[PDB]
């Protein structure tokens, strides 16, 4: 995950920590995990670098139900949607043409110039039922 | 939008305000319009009434880009989605069984028990582009 800014240990450390974790997590959780790992990196720095990465498109953003924001890194660069288990926090990426075709048809019917569709869905996975 | 508790002039006033308009708006925005027209109702009061209505489902909820939740008393009561223009605030009731079938199929394939899809499309009207 290259960063537009100059090469520094902060950007490399946060990028590596994000790569290690494969779960949607908030900025505070990321900062706490980085502190536990010994990075000793600032929360405000985490916020700025994370916003820069989100603007760069190398990372996947998501908004929590209560209002906070979680973020995750997905290997695929192509456009995709997310299934996120709130109980576990695990996220899996998928892609289905149906949403794209429906969005295009709706835009054509209503004459909208450009549209931006967000499809991030939630559901409990099997392990939650298991005890 | 009937309320579970005893009807009062404040609850009736906020209900009248909700049914008066059709665009999405937050508590502060609805409160501002009610204060201007001469209702003189409280902030936390309208917050509580809107939380109760959303619990009952009489109104429809939506988290904006910033995160704050805007609301709309929608005419149609069945399952539906909304196409929203941020520049205008108009909401168009659009429903498609294709997305529901896709969500059910992916949930079954992944073995997920329940699916709670969060789907929204943001766009701009043709008039918006024109000047
Ligand atoms: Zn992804
Ligand atoms: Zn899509
Ligand atoms: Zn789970
Ligand atoms: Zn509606
Ligand atoms: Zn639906
Ligand atoms: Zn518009």
């Amino acid at each position: 995950p290259p960063v537009k800014g100059r090469a520094t240990r902060q950007r490399a450390a946060v990028s590596a920590a994000l790569q290690e974790v494969e779960e949607f997590r908030s900025a505070q959780e990321l900062h706490d995990m980085l502190k536990h790992k010994g990075d000793a990196v600032g929360l405000t720095t985490v916020y700025r670098t994370l916003q820069s990465l989100a603007d760069a498109g190398e990372v996947d953003v998501l908004r929590t139900a209560e209002g906070e924001s979680v973020y995750r890194r997905c290997s695929t660069g192509d456009h995709h949607h997310h299934l996120v288990c709130r109980a576990c926090g695990k996220a899996v990426e998928v892609e289905g043409p149906a949403v794209e075709k429906w969005a295009e048809a709706i835009a054509a019917e209503h004459g909208y110039v450009n549209v931006a569709h967000t499809v991030e869905i939630f559901g409990t996975c099997a392990d939650c039922a298991g005890a």
